[PDB]
Protein backbone atom coordinates (compact mmCIF):
# COMPACT_ATOMS: atom_id res chain seq x y z
CA UNK A 1 0.00 0.00 0.00
CA UNK A 2 1.49 3.63 -0.87
CA UNK A 3 2.90 5.51 1.60
CA UNK A 4 2.39 9.14 1.72
CA UNK A 5 4.75 11.68 1.42
CA UNK A 6 5.34 12.53 4.70
CA UNK A 7 6.09 9.33 5.17
CA UNK A 8 8.56 8.41 2.50
CA UNK A 9 10.41 11.40 3.81
CA UNK A 10 11.14 9.25 6.64
CA UNK A 11 12.42 5.84 4.96
CA UNK A 12 15.48 4.39 5.71
CA UNK A 13 17.79 4.94 2.40
CA UNK A 14 15.94 8.32 1.67
CA UNK A 15 18.28 10.86 0.64
CA UNK A 16 18.43 14.42 2.83
CA UNK A 17 16.74 16.29 -0.47
CA UNK A 18 14.55 13.85 -1.25
CA UNK A 19 13.70 13.97 2.46
CA UNK A 20 13.51 17.82 2.98
CA UNK A 21 11.77 17.64 -0.80
CA UNK A 22 8.77 15.21 0.77
CA UNK A 23 8.85 16.80 3.91
CA UNK A 24 7.31 20.37 2.31
CA UNK A 25 5.42 18.88 -0.45
CA UNK A 26 3.45 17.05 2.47
CA UNK A 27 3.12 20.59 4.54
CA UNK A 28 2.26 22.48 2.22
CA UNK A 29 -0.22 19.83 -0.04
CA UNK A 30 1.54 20.39 -3.32
CA UNK A 31 3.08 18.11 -5.53
CA UNK A 32 3.55 20.77 -8.33
CA UNK A 33 6.87 21.74 -10.20
CA UNK A 34 6.45 25.26 -11.69
CA UNK A 35 8.85 24.75 -15.29
CA UNK A 36 9.87 28.91 -14.69
CA UNK A 37 11.05 28.85 -18.70
CA UNK A 38 11.37 32.57 -19.00
CA UNK A 39 14.02 34.33 -20.44
CA UNK A 40 14.39 37.42 -18.08
CA UNK A 41 15.62 37.39 -14.09
CA UNK A 42 12.47 39.83 -13.51
CA UNK A 43 10.14 37.63 -14.68
CA UNK A 44 11.75 34.36 -13.04
CA UNK A 45 12.08 35.86 -9.46
CA UNK A 46 8.60 37.38 -9.65
CA UNK A 47 6.99 34.09 -10.59
CA UNK A 48 9.52 32.67 -8.15
CA UNK A 49 7.73 34.71 -5.63
CA UNK A 50 3.90 34.54 -6.33
CA UNK A 51 3.51 30.89 -7.08
CA UNK A 52 6.50 30.16 -4.02
CA UNK A 53 3.36 28.80 -1.81
CA UNK A 54 2.02 26.60 -4.77
CA UNK A 55 4.86 24.83 -5.45
CA UNK A 56 7.55 22.04 -4.35
CA UNK A 57 10.10 23.04 -6.92
CA UNK A 58 11.13 25.28 -9.37
CA UNK A 59 12.65 23.83 -12.34
CA UNK A 60 15.01 26.13 -14.17
CA UNK A 61 17.00 26.12 -17.58
CA UNK A 62 19.67 28.67 -16.93
CA UNK A 63 20.86 28.74 -19.95
CA UNK A 64 18.05 30.55 -21.38
CA UNK A 65 18.26 33.23 -19.11
CA UNK A 66 19.02 36.26 -20.70
CA UNK A 67 20.42 38.29 -17.81
CA UNK A 68 21.79 35.74 -15.43
CA UNK A 69 24.00 36.87 -12.55
CA UNK A 70 24.83 34.45 -9.63
CA UNK A 71 23.05 37.17 -7.68
CA UNK A 72 19.79 36.48 -9.43
CA UNK A 73 20.41 33.04 -8.42
CA UNK A 74 21.05 34.27 -4.69
CA UNK A 75 17.66 36.05 -4.89
CA UNK A 76 16.49 32.97 -6.25
CA UNK A 77 17.78 31.12 -3.13
CA UNK A 78 16.09 33.31 -0.94
CA UNK A 79 12.70 33.23 -2.12
CA UNK A 80 12.88 29.15 -2.48
CA UNK A 81 14.30 29.74 1.56
CA UNK A 82 11.08 31.93 2.36
CA UNK A 83 8.48 29.62 0.69
CA UNK A 84 10.09 26.34 1.02
CA UNK A 85 10.62 25.09 -2.51
CA UNK A 86 13.59 22.99 -3.89
CA UNK A 87 15.81 24.68 -7.05
CA UNK A 88 15.78 22.14 -9.78
CA UNK A 89 18.30 22.96 -12.32
CA UNK A 90 17.13 21.14 -15.65
CA UNK A 91 20.22 21.04 -17.18
CA UNK A 92 20.70 17.32 -18.82
CA UNK A 93 24.22 16.55 -18.04
CA UNK A 94 24.81 14.31 -21.01
CA UNK A 95 28.69 14.11 -21.55
CA UNK A 96 32.01 11.69 -19.79
CA UNK A 97 32.31 12.07 -16.33
CA UNK A 98 35.14 14.21 -16.75
CA UNK A 99 33.32 17.05 -18.68
CA UNK A 100 30.06 17.00 -16.57
CA UNK A 101 31.94 17.41 -13.52
CA UNK A 102 33.51 20.70 -14.70
CA UNK A 103 30.04 21.47 -16.29
CA UNK A 104 28.06 20.90 -12.26
CA UNK A 105 30.78 22.72 -10.47
CA UNK A 106 32.40 25.77 -12.76
CA UNK A 107 31.90 28.25 -15.67
CA UNK A 108 29.75 30.96 -15.33
CA UNK A 109 26.96 29.04 -14.49
CA UNK A 110 28.46 27.13 -11.06
CA UNK A 111 25.20 25.05 -11.48
CA UNK A 112 26.17 22.96 -7.92
CA UNK A 113 26.31 26.17 -5.85
CA UNK A 114 22.76 27.14 -5.91
CA UNK A 115 21.06 24.16 -7.76
CA UNK A 116 19.56 21.80 -5.10
CA UNK A 117 18.60 18.96 -7.86
CA UNK A 118 20.23 18.28 -11.70
CA UNK A 119 19.72 15.98 -13.80
CA UNK A 120 21.46 13.61 -16.27
CA UNK A 121 21.30 11.63 -19.25
CA UNK A 122 21.64 7.80 -19.03
CA UNK A 123 23.03 7.71 -22.26
CA UNK A 124 27.32 8.27 -21.37
CA UNK A 125 27.33 5.80 -19.02
CA UNK A 126 27.67 5.55 -15.11
CA UNK A 127 30.39 7.92 -15.28
CA UNK A 128 27.83 10.63 -16.25
CA UNK A 129 26.93 9.96 -12.58
CA UNK A 130 29.95 9.69 -11.43
CA UNK A 131 31.95 12.74 -12.10
CA UNK A 132 28.50 14.76 -10.79
CA UNK A 133 28.47 12.87 -7.74
CA UNK A 134 32.09 13.89 -6.85
CA UNK A 135 30.72 17.61 -6.87
CA UNK A 136 27.65 16.91 -5.56
CA UNK A 137 28.04 14.64 -2.98
CA UNK A 138 30.13 17.87 -0.46
CA UNK A 139 27.68 19.89 -0.75
CA UNK A 140 24.62 17.93 -0.49
CA UNK A 141 22.82 17.43 -3.63
CA UNK A 142 20.44 15.27 -5.86
CA UNK A 143 20.23 14.20 -9.16
CA UNK A 144 17.62 12.66 -11.14
CA UNK A 145 18.21 10.76 -14.47
CA UNK A 146 16.22 10.86 -17.60
CA UNK A 147 14.85 7.33 -17.97
CA UNK A 148 11.93 8.58 -19.91
CA UNK A 149 11.04 11.48 -22.43
CA UNK A 150 8.14 12.92 -23.22
CA UNK A 151 8.96 14.35 -26.71
CA UNK A 152 7.75 12.04 -30.10
CA UNK A 153 10.04 10.14 -31.43
CA UNK A 154 12.19 9.42 -27.67
CA UNK A 155 14.40 6.92 -27.96
CA UNK A 156 14.32 6.31 -23.78
CA UNK A 157 12.20 3.24 -23.66
CA UNK A 158 12.57 -0.32 -23.23
CA UNK A 159 16.04 -1.56 -22.06
CA UNK A 160 17.29 2.51 -22.00
CA UNK A 161 14.81 2.87 -19.21
CA UNK A 162 15.76 -0.14 -17.38
CA UNK A 163 19.46 0.71 -17.72
CA UNK A 164 18.01 4.23 -16.02
CA UNK A 165 16.92 2.55 -13.53
CA UNK A 166 19.65 0.13 -12.79
CA UNK A 167 22.23 3.30 -12.82
CA UNK A 168 19.81 5.05 -9.82
CA UNK A 169 20.01 1.89 -7.87
CA UNK A 170 23.91 1.60 -7.81
CA UNK A 171 24.19 5.50 -7.34
CA UNK A 172 21.50 6.25 -4.86
CA UNK A 173 23.68 7.82 -2.23
CA UNK A 174 23.21 10.69 -5.21
CA UNK A 175 20.48 9.78 -7.13
CA UNK A 176 16.88 10.42 -6.17
CA UNK A 177 14.48 9.62 -8.67
CA UNK A 178 13.84 10.23 -12.29
CA UNK A 179 12.25 11.84 -14.95
CA UNK A 180 10.15 9.79 -16.80
CA UNK A 181 6.43 9.69 -17.81
CA UNK A 182 5.54 7.03 -14.96
CA UNK A 183 6.60 5.41 -11.72
CA UNK A 184 9.84 3.19 -13.51
CA UNK A 185 10.88 2.08 -9.50
CA UNK A 186 9.45 0.07 -7.31
CA UNK A 187 11.74 1.54 -5.15
CA UNK A 188 9.24 4.22 -2.85
CA UNK A 189 12.64 6.54 -2.13
CA UNK A 190 12.93 7.08 -5.32
CA UNK A 191 11.04 10.16 -7.05
CA UNK A 192 9.35 10.38 -10.22
CA UNK A 193 8.95 13.76 -11.83
CA UNK A 194 7.04 13.85 -14.83
CA UNK A 195 7.11 16.92 -17.35
CA UNK A 196 4.66 16.94 -20.57
CA UNK A 197 1.74 18.16 -18.58
CA UNK A 198 -1.13 19.93 -19.13
CA UNK A 199 -4.97 19.94 -18.42
CA UNK A 200 -5.87 19.88 -21.81
CA UNK A 201 -4.92 17.25 -24.59
CA UNK A 202 -2.32 18.49 -27.12
CA UNK A 203 0.87 18.93 -27.66
CA UNK A 204 3.12 21.48 -28.96
CA UNK A 205 4.92 22.42 -32.53
CA UNK A 206 7.96 20.44 -31.80
CA UNK A 207 7.15 17.06 -30.56
CA UNK A 208 6.12 17.81 -27.13
CA UNK A 209 3.25 15.69 -26.02
CA UNK A 210 0.81 16.49 -23.29
CA UNK A 211 -0.92 14.36 -20.44
CA UNK A 212 -2.73 15.51 -17.57
CA UNK A 213 -2.17 15.34 -13.62
CA UNK A 214 -4.84 12.82 -13.07
CA UNK A 215 -3.53 10.35 -15.97
CA UNK A 216 0.08 11.35 -14.61
CA UNK A 217 -0.11 11.11 -10.97
CA UNK A 218 -3.38 9.04 -10.92
CA UNK A 219 -3.15 6.27 -13.40
CA UNK A 220 0.94 6.17 -14.14
CA UNK A 221 2.29 6.72 -10.52
CA UNK A 222 4.32 9.39 -10.93
CA UNK A 223 4.87 11.61 -7.80
CA UNK A 224 5.41 15.59 -9.62
CA UNK A 225 4.24 17.25 -12.39
CA UNK A 226 6.35 19.16 -13.98
CA UNK A 227 3.91 22.17 -16.01
CA UNK A 228 5.88 24.89 -18.17
CA UNK A 229 3.60 26.95 -20.59
CA UNK A 230 0.56 24.98 -19.01
CA UNK A 231 1.34 27.92 -16.14
CA UNK A 232 3.33 30.50 -18.32
CA UNK A 233 1.06 31.16 -20.49
CA UNK A 234 -2.30 31.79 -18.68
CA UNK A 235 -3.08 35.73 -17.70
CA UNK A 236 -3.05 34.66 -14.19
CA UNK A 237 -0.43 32.36 -13.08
CA UNK A 238 -0.83 32.09 -9.74
CA UNK A 239 -4.46 31.24 -10.69
CA UNK A 240 -2.96 28.64 -13.56
CA UNK A 241 -0.39 27.06 -11.03
CA UNK A 242 -3.45 26.54 -8.41
CA UNK A 243 -5.50 24.50 -10.75
CA UNK A 244 -2.18 22.47 -11.37
CA UNK A 245 -1.33 21.70 -7.56
CA UNK A 246 -4.95 21.19 -6.71
CA UNK A 247 -5.11 18.73 -9.56
CA UNK A 248 -1.59 16.87 -8.61
CA UNK A 249 -2.33 16.64 -5.26
CA UNK A 250 -6.13 15.26 -4.83
CA UNK A 251 -4.78 12.78 -7.80
CA UNK A 252 -2.07 11.78 -5.70
CA UNK A 253 -4.81 11.41 -2.42
CA UNK A 254 -6.83 9.44 -4.43
CA UNK A 255 -3.67 6.99 -4.91
CA UNK A 256 -3.71 7.03 -1.27
CA UNK A 257 -7.22 5.63 -0.91
CA UNK B 1 35.12 4.34 -53.83
CA UNK B 2 36.22 6.33 -51.14
CA UNK B 3 36.98 10.22 -52.30
CA UNK B 4 39.58 12.32 -50.47
CA UNK B 5 37.98 15.17 -48.23
CA UNK B 6 38.39 17.78 -51.18
CA UNK B 7 36.38 15.96 -53.50
CA UNK B 8 33.77 15.21 -51.12
CA UNK B 9 33.55 19.52 -50.64
CA UNK B 10 32.16 19.33 -53.85
CA UNK B 11 29.73 16.67 -53.92
CA UNK B 12 25.94 17.58 -54.79
CA UNK B 13 24.22 17.14 -51.74
CA UNK B 14 27.25 18.68 -49.48
CA UNK B 15 26.32 20.87 -46.54
CA UNK B 16 27.56 24.44 -46.63
CA UNK B 17 29.43 24.00 -43.44
CA UNK B 18 30.97 20.56 -44.37
CA UNK B 19 32.08 22.01 -47.89
CA UNK B 20 33.82 24.69 -46.14
CA UNK B 21 35.56 22.22 -43.92
CA UNK B 22 36.35 19.48 -45.97
CA UNK B 23 38.23 22.23 -48.24
CA UNK B 24 40.37 23.40 -45.22
CA UNK B 25 41.05 19.79 -44.53
CA UNK B 26 42.68 19.33 -47.80
CA UNK B 27 44.15 22.67 -48.03
CA UNK B 28 45.75 22.74 -44.47
CA UNK B 29 46.39 18.65 -44.22
CA UNK B 30 44.44 18.31 -41.32
CA UNK B 31 41.81 16.22 -40.01
CA UNK B 32 42.78 16.89 -36.44
CA UNK B 33 39.85 19.00 -33.68
CA UNK B 34 41.67 20.30 -30.52
CA UNK B 35 39.44 19.84 -27.77
CA UNK B 36 39.91 23.08 -25.86
CA UNK B 37 38.84 22.28 -22.86
CA UNK B 38 40.11 24.72 -20.26
CA UNK B 39 38.46 26.92 -17.84
CA UNK B 40 40.13 30.62 -19.00
CA UNK B 41 39.49 32.22 -22.04
CA UNK B 42 42.83 33.37 -22.12
CA UNK B 43 44.18 29.62 -22.31
CA UNK B 44 41.49 29.11 -25.00
CA UNK B 45 42.47 31.91 -27.37
CA UNK B 46 46.10 31.26 -26.36
CA UNK B 47 45.76 27.65 -27.56
CA UNK B 48 43.10 28.75 -30.46
CA UNK B 49 46.18 30.82 -32.10
CA UNK B 50 48.86 28.71 -30.94
CA UNK B 51 47.24 25.17 -32.86
CA UNK B 52 45.16 26.88 -35.45
CA UNK B 53 47.55 26.08 -38.07
CA UNK B 54 47.71 22.49 -36.86
CA UNK B 55 43.72 22.08 -36.84
CA UNK B 56 40.49 21.51 -39.23
CA UNK B 57 38.65 22.29 -35.88
CA UNK B 58 38.50 23.99 -32.30
CA UNK B 59 35.88 22.58 -30.51
CA UNK B 60 34.69 24.08 -27.12
CA UNK B 61 32.62 23.58 -23.75
CA UNK B 62 31.70 27.44 -23.69
CA UNK B 63 29.97 26.25 -20.09
CA UNK B 64 33.04 25.50 -18.24
CA UNK B 65 34.87 28.97 -19.21
CA UNK B 66 35.04 30.95 -15.84
CA UNK B 67 35.55 34.01 -17.42
CA UNK B 68 32.68 33.45 -20.85
CA UNK B 69 31.80 36.78 -22.86
CA UNK B 70 30.86 37.64 -25.95
CA UNK B 71 34.14 39.30 -26.64
CA UNK B 72 36.08 36.33 -26.00
CA UNK B 73 33.61 34.32 -28.74
CA UNK B 74 34.42 37.56 -31.13
CA UNK B 75 37.93 37.08 -30.27
CA UNK B 76 37.77 33.23 -30.92
CA UNK B 77 35.82 33.88 -34.58
CA UNK B 78 38.75 36.00 -35.79
CA UNK B 79 41.25 33.39 -34.83
CA UNK B 80 39.47 30.83 -36.32
CA UNK B 81 39.36 32.89 -39.79
CA UNK B 82 43.21 34.01 -39.62
CA UNK B 83 43.54 30.47 -38.88
CA UNK B 84 41.01 28.67 -40.76
CA UNK B 85 39.45 26.24 -39.04
CA UNK B 86 35.48 25.71 -37.70
CA UNK B 87 34.07 26.05 -34.30
CA UNK B 88 32.30 23.27 -33.15
CA UNK B 89 30.35 23.94 -29.55
CA UNK B 90 30.05 20.45 -28.05
CA UNK B 91 27.02 21.77 -26.16
CA UNK B 92 25.18 18.25 -26.69
CA UNK B 93 21.78 19.78 -26.74
CA UNK B 94 19.06 17.03 -25.34
CA UNK B 95 15.84 18.77 -24.84
CA UNK B 96 12.68 18.69 -26.38
CA UNK B 97 12.52 21.20 -29.81
CA UNK B 98 10.88 23.91 -28.03
CA UNK B 99 13.88 24.32 -25.01
CA UNK B 100 16.26 23.52 -27.03
CA UNK B 101 15.93 26.07 -30.15
CA UNK B 102 16.00 29.27 -26.46
CA UNK B 103 18.98 26.96 -25.71
CA UNK B 104 21.00 27.60 -29.02
CA UNK B 105 19.95 31.14 -29.89
CA UNK B 106 19.66 32.82 -26.49
CA UNK B 107 20.73 33.08 -22.64
CA UNK B 108 24.35 34.55 -22.22
CA UNK B 109 26.33 32.26 -24.39
CA UNK B 110 23.93 33.02 -27.88
CA UNK B 111 25.64 30.14 -29.32
CA UNK B 112 24.16 30.29 -32.27
CA UNK B 113 25.94 33.61 -32.95
CA UNK B 114 29.25 31.99 -33.43
CA UNK B 115 29.28 28.58 -33.31
CA UNK B 116 29.33 26.71 -37.01
CA UNK B 117 28.50 23.26 -35.14
CA UNK B 118 26.64 22.34 -32.65
CA UNK B 119 25.99 18.67 -31.43
CA UNK B 120 22.58 17.02 -30.12
CA UNK B 121 21.95 13.61 -28.67
CA UNK B 122 18.93 11.95 -30.49
CA UNK B 123 17.26 10.41 -27.26
CA UNK B 124 14.46 13.16 -27.36
CA UNK B 125 13.44 12.07 -31.12
CA UNK B 126 13.45 14.36 -34.01
CA UNK B 127 12.01 17.13 -32.23
CA UNK B 128 15.04 18.32 -31.01
CA UNK B 129 16.95 18.70 -34.64
CA UNK B 130 13.74 20.46 -35.74
CA UNK B 131 13.89 22.71 -32.66
CA UNK B 132 17.71 23.40 -33.58
CA UNK B 133 17.33 24.09 -37.15
CA UNK B 134 14.91 26.82 -36.65
CA UNK B 135 17.48 28.72 -35.62
CA UNK B 136 20.28 26.90 -36.66
CA UNK B 137 19.15 27.30 -40.58
CA UNK B 138 18.94 30.79 -40.91
CA UNK B 139 22.11 31.23 -39.64
CA UNK B 140 23.80 28.74 -41.82
CA UNK B 141 25.30 26.49 -39.42
CA UNK B 142 25.61 22.96 -39.29
CA UNK B 143 24.89 19.77 -36.63
CA UNK B 144 26.71 16.80 -35.49
CA UNK B 145 24.22 13.97 -33.97
CA UNK B 146 25.88 11.66 -31.25
CA UNK B 147 25.50 8.45 -32.99
CA UNK B 148 28.04 6.46 -30.52
CA UNK B 149 30.03 8.01 -27.36
CA UNK B 150 33.25 6.77 -26.27
CA UNK B 151 32.65 6.08 -22.45
CA UNK B 152 32.72 3.08 -20.43
CA UNK B 153 28.88 2.01 -20.56
CA UNK B 154 27.46 3.92 -23.13
CA UNK B 155 23.91 3.04 -24.32
CA UNK B 156 24.11 4.37 -28.12
CA UNK B 157 24.95 1.69 -30.03
CA UNK B 158 22.50 -1.18 -31.94
CA UNK B 159 19.27 0.52 -32.69
CA UNK B 160 19.92 3.64 -30.94
CA UNK B 161 22.97 4.47 -33.50
CA UNK B 162 20.47 3.29 -36.24
CA UNK B 163 18.58 5.79 -35.21
CA UNK B 164 20.55 8.69 -34.90
CA UNK B 165 21.93 7.70 -38.53
CA UNK B 166 18.13 7.83 -39.84
CA UNK B 167 17.60 11.06 -38.49
CA UNK B 168 20.57 12.79 -40.04
CA UNK B 169 19.38 10.98 -43.66
CA UNK B 170 16.16 12.66 -42.59
CA UNK B 171 17.63 16.31 -41.73
CA UNK B 172 20.62 16.41 -44.10
CA UNK B 173 19.43 20.35 -44.30
CA UNK B 174 21.08 20.71 -40.86
CA UNK B 175 22.53 17.54 -39.87
CA UNK B 176 25.95 17.52 -41.36
CA UNK B 177 27.50 14.38 -39.80
CA UNK B 178 27.92 12.30 -36.47
CA UNK B 179 29.94 12.18 -33.52
CA UNK B 180 30.96 8.58 -33.66
CA UNK B 181 33.35 5.83 -32.74
CA UNK B 182 32.87 4.37 -36.22
CA UNK B 183 31.74 5.62 -39.54
CA UNK B 184 28.07 4.64 -39.44
CA UNK B 185 26.77 6.17 -42.45
CA UNK B 186 27.82 5.16 -45.94
CA UNK B 187 27.05 8.33 -47.38
CA UNK B 188 29.88 10.70 -48.18
CA UNK B 189 28.27 14.00 -47.19
CA UNK B 190 28.29 13.10 -43.88
CA UNK B 191 31.06 13.63 -42.04
CA UNK B 192 32.13 11.53 -38.88
CA UNK B 193 34.30 13.22 -35.82
CA UNK B 194 35.31 10.81 -33.33
CA UNK B 195 36.75 11.54 -29.68
CA UNK B 196 38.06 9.21 -26.84
CA UNK B 197 41.43 9.71 -28.77
CA UNK B 198 45.02 8.92 -27.46
CA UNK B 199 48.50 7.80 -28.91
CA UNK B 200 48.56 5.35 -26.28
CA UNK B 201 46.20 2.72 -24.86
CA UNK B 202 44.10 3.92 -21.98
CA UNK B 203 41.20 5.72 -20.06
CA UNK B 204 40.83 8.06 -17.61
CA UNK B 205 39.07 7.90 -14.08
CA UNK B 206 36.00 8.63 -15.31
CA UNK B 207 35.04 6.38 -18.00
CA UNK B 208 36.48 7.79 -20.80
CA UNK B 209 38.30 5.26 -23.04
CA UNK B 210 41.19 5.48 -25.73
CA UNK B 211 41.65 4.38 -28.78
CA UNK B 212 44.21 5.74 -31.60
CA UNK B 213 44.49 7.95 -34.17
CA UNK B 214 45.45 5.05 -36.55
CA UNK B 215 42.88 2.63 -35.18
CA UNK B 216 40.23 5.22 -35.25
CA UNK B 217 40.72 7.08 -39.00
CA UNK B 218 42.39 3.82 -40.26
CA UNK B 219 40.38 0.69 -39.36
CA UNK B 220 37.00 2.51 -38.36
CA UNK B 221 36.87 4.69 -41.12
CA UNK B 222 36.21 8.17 -39.38
CA UNK B 223 37.35 11.34 -40.94
CA UNK B 224 38.17 13.73 -37.96
CA UNK B 225 40.06 12.71 -34.53
CA UNK B 226 38.65 15.39 -31.43
CA UNK B 227 41.59 15.44 -28.74
CA UNK B 228 41.87 17.24 -25.63
CA UNK B 229 44.23 15.80 -22.75
CA UNK B 230 46.36 13.84 -25.29
CA UNK B 231 47.11 17.47 -26.43
CA UNK B 232 46.86 20.09 -23.86
CA UNK B 233 48.38 17.98 -20.87
CA UNK B 234 51.64 17.45 -23.24
CA UNK B 235 54.81 19.98 -22.11
CA UNK B 236 54.80 20.68 -25.44
CA UNK B 237 51.03 21.33 -27.32
CA UNK B 238 52.50 22.19 -30.31
CA UNK B 239 54.55 19.18 -30.73
CA UNK B 240 51.36 16.89 -29.45
CA UNK B 241 48.80 18.81 -32.35
CA UNK B 242 51.50 17.98 -35.08
CA UNK B 243 52.46 14.18 -33.96
CA UNK B 244 48.15 14.02 -33.83
CA UNK B 245 47.50 15.79 -37.14
CA UNK B 246 50.33 13.48 -38.79
CA UNK B 247 48.77 10.60 -37.36
CA UNK B 248 45.17 11.15 -38.33
CA UNK B 249 46.34 12.61 -41.84
CA UNK B 250 48.52 9.52 -42.81
CA UNK B 251 45.43 7.28 -41.45
CA UNK B 252 42.89 8.94 -43.93
CA UNK B 253 45.58 8.68 -46.94
CA UNK B 254 46.47 5.06 -46.67
CA UNK B 255 42.61 4.13 -46.51
CA UNK B 256 42.36 6.26 -49.09
CA UNK B 257 44.73 4.33 -51.11
N1 LIG C 1 12.96 18.00 -18.73
C1 LIG C 1 12.04 17.58 -19.63
C2 LIG C 1 12.04 16.22 -19.97
C3 LIG C 1 11.04 15.82 -20.86
O1 LIG C 1 10.90 14.54 -21.19
N2 LIG C 1 10.15 16.68 -21.37
C4 LIG C 1 10.22 17.99 -21.03
O2 LIG C 1 9.35 18.74 -21.50
N3 LIG C 1 11.18 18.46 -20.19
C5 LIG C 1 11.20 19.88 -19.84
O3 LIG C 1 9.98 20.20 -19.13
C6 LIG C 1 9.45 21.45 -19.56
C7 LIG C 1 8.12 21.19 -20.26
O4 LIG C 1 7.57 22.48 -20.45
P1 LIG C 1 6.08 22.65 -21.08
O5 LIG C 1 5.97 21.74 -22.28
O6 LIG C 1 5.13 22.23 -19.98
O7 LIG C 1 6.01 24.09 -21.39
C8 LIG C 1 10.48 22.07 -20.48
O8 LIG C 1 11.34 22.99 -19.79
C9 LIG C 1 11.26 20.87 -21.00
O9 LIG C 1 12.61 21.26 -21.32
N1 LIG D 1 31.85 14.92 -27.21
C1 LIG D 1 32.37 13.77 -26.71
C2 LIG D 1 31.65 12.62 -27.00
C3 LIG D 1 32.19 11.42 -26.57
O1 LIG D 1 31.62 10.26 -26.88
N2 LIG D 1 33.33 11.43 -25.84
C4 LIG D 1 33.98 12.57 -25.55
O2 LIG D 1 35.01 12.47 -24.86
N3 LIG D 1 33.48 13.76 -25.93
C5 LIG D 1 34.17 15.01 -25.63
O3 LIG D 1 35.48 14.98 -26.24
C6 LIG D 1 36.49 15.44 -25.35
C7 LIG D 1 37.44 14.28 -25.02
O4 LIG D 1 38.54 14.91 -24.36
P1 LIG D 1 39.85 14.04 -23.95
O5 LIG D 1 39.37 12.76 -23.31
O6 LIG D 1 40.65 13.80 -25.24
O7 LIG D 1 40.55 14.96 -23.02
C8 LIG D 1 35.76 15.98 -24.12
O8 LIG D 1 35.56 17.40 -24.26
C9 LIG D 1 34.43 15.24 -24.14
O9 LIG D 1 33.40 16.02 -23.49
Amino acid sequence: KELSFGARAELPRIHPVASKLLRLMQKKETNLCLSADVSLARELLQLADALGPSICMLKTHVDILNDFTLDVMKELITLAKCHEFLIFEDRKFADIGNTVKKQYEGGIFKIASWADLVNAHVVPGSGVVKGLQEVGLPLHRGCLLIAEMSSTGSLATGDYTRAAVRMAEEHSEFVVGFISGSRVSMKPEFLHLTPGVQLEAGGDNLGQQYNSPQEVIGKRGSDIIIVGRGIISAADRLEAAEMYRKAAWEAYLSRLG
